[PDB]
């Protein structure tokens, strides 16, 4: 009952070849800095901080290179997930969660994706 971990609620909307910026934050909020937080694919690891970085070593590798969590904010108890090049494969539900020592709760995301050129390369 420390806290709640809460979404935007609702749906981002991307097209391909997009970045797409995925919202999460702590209720009540406060510092999450020193906290683990991290997102998964509804699990494959989309992107993982903890004790003050970025962990690389640890995301999965359809997402390598291709994943920033904004940090900006994360005092206040909010990050984003940005997803650089989205593509079909990156639709539908992420989770992201913070974790305070043995404390952690999470939430669900939705990405929904449009292909703009969605008439290109036909016929093979």
């Amino acid at each position: 009952g420390q806290f709640r971990v809460i979404g935007p609620g609702h749906p981002i909307r991307a097209l391909v070849g997009d970045e797409a910026e995925l919202p999460c934050r702590i209720s009540p909020g406060k510092n999450a800095t020193g906290m683990e937080v991290g997102w998964y694919r509804s699990s494959r690891v989309v992107h993982l901080y903890r004790n003050g970085k970025d962990q690389d070593a640890e995301q999965a590798p359809e997402y390598r290179g291709r994943t920033e969590l904004l940090k900006e904010s994360i005092g206040e108890g909010k990050v984003a997930l940005r997803i650089q090049n989205v593509r079909f494969s990156d639709e539908g539900g992420y989770t992201c969660f913070f974790r305070d020592h043995s404390y952690q709760e999470e939430a669900a995301v939705e990405l929904k994706v449009e292909d703009p050129f969605y008439w290109i390369n036909p016929g093979r």
